[PDB]
């Protein structure tokens, strides 16, 4: 037989959703400093960008990504859900970031350069976290 099986193809899922007309919202002040101070500098931070968008697994030849993480989470998420007003809490906000570093620790083995990066970024965001209002 000639069906050999080269399609159907593989695919990234949708991506997380920042926007949400049903779901409770608020700006408090603790959620404004998640937006302009804490998010504002692991944006700049050079091992940041990895966490910019969400992973493309076929772009990036990681085709098992998402037979492992069935929750994933990205800062370019976090970002615009952030500039959307779309948390009723820093709660909310900051178990997204818990997620992508948490992700990012189960996909991969220590020492690995991403691994590095997160622990860098986490570290980081733990210590911006302290001084929240
Ligand atoms: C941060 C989410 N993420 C991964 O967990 C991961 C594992 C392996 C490669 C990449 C990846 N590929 S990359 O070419 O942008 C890159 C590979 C190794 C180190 C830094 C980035 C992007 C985002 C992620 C991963």
């Amino acid at each position: 037989h000639h069906h050999h099986h080269l399609v159907p193809r593989g695919s990234n899922p949708p991506p997380p959703e920042t926007s949400n007309p049903n779901k409770p919202k608020r700006q408090t002040n603790q959620l404004q400093y998640l937006l302009r101070v804490v998010l504002k500098t692991l944006w700049k931070h050079q091992f940041a960008w990895p966490f910019q968008q969400p992973v493309d697994a076929v772009k990036l030849n990681l085709p098992d990504y998402y037979k492992i993480i069935k929750t994933p989470m990205d800062m370019g998420t976090i970002k615009k859900r952030l500039e959307n007003n779309y948390y009723w809490n820093a709660q909310e906000c900051i178990q997204d970031f818990n997620t992508m570093f948490t992700n990012c620790y189960i996909y991969n083995k220590p020492g690995d350069d991403i691994v590095l990066m997160a622990e860098a970024l986490e570290k980081l965001f733990l210590q911006k976290i302290n001084e929240l209002p």
